[PDB]
């Protein structure tokens, strides 16, 4: 073509559709195997011979974020939108903290990942998340995927902070009240309790 495609577009389609997995894995402190990762780094130019030191690789990591958060930052921004949602499982025995986290007002949680949303649907879990948007926040809507349809998905750059408004519990009198204000992915199983908690949050 009359221009090239650059490189922080490049990281945000090459991100979408196959780097994400790994890099994720990486910002959140999780287990990966270097080697498919040096080699990411590698083949993009962000290093050009393996590191010498933890801090030389991880410098490395953090420029390829970088890229991806410019390559997302420069999608056009979506003001009309005011919540979107997300479905987890924080009743794994694994995640009591962020449970903990999660469950008090006030509370802030940094999410170290690249977070996803949708401004559609949320799937059903043991929480839903209601997410209130502020003016000017770095979410983007993302172009059609190959590996998924029915839903828009909203991508947020990493270190994004979620501040509990909050806490509402399938026992509590409200639930049915906000349950109704979060549109789900099909809660009609034979399976009726599924949803232990809902969650209104906002992005800081």
């Amino acid at each position: 073509g009359s221009h090239m495609i650059s490189k922080a577009d490049e990281a945000l389609r090459y991100y979408s559709a196959q780097g994400y997995t790994l890099l994720n894995n990486y910002l959140r402190d999780r287990p990966y195997k270097q080697r498919e990762a040096i080699d990411t780094l590698l083949s993009r130019s962000y290093l050009n011979d393996e590191p010498t030191s933890a801090g030389e690789f991880d410098k490395a990591m953090k420029a390829y974020v970088a890229d991806v958060e410019a390559g997302l930052a420069k999608l056009p921004a979506s003001p009309e939108l005011s919540f979107v949602y997300r479905g987890l499982a924080l009743d794994k025995p694994e995640l009591a903290a962020l449970k903990e986290q999660f469950t008090g007002v006030g509370n802030i949680v940094v999410e170290p990942g690249f977070m996803s949303t949708s401004p559609d649907k949320a799937w059903v879990n043991d929480t839903l998340l209601k997410i209130r948007l502020p003016a000017g926040h770095g979410g983007r809507l993302l172009g059609d995927a190959a590996h998924f349809k029915g839903e828009a998905e909203m991508l947020f750059p990493t270190q994004t902070r979620l501040r509990v408004d909050r806490v509402v519990s399938s026992t509590s009198g409200d639930f049915d009240t906000l349950l109704n204000t979060i549109p789900t992915s099909d809660n009609a199983s034979d399976n009726r309790n599924r949803i232990k908690r809902l969650i209104e949050v906002s992005v800081l």
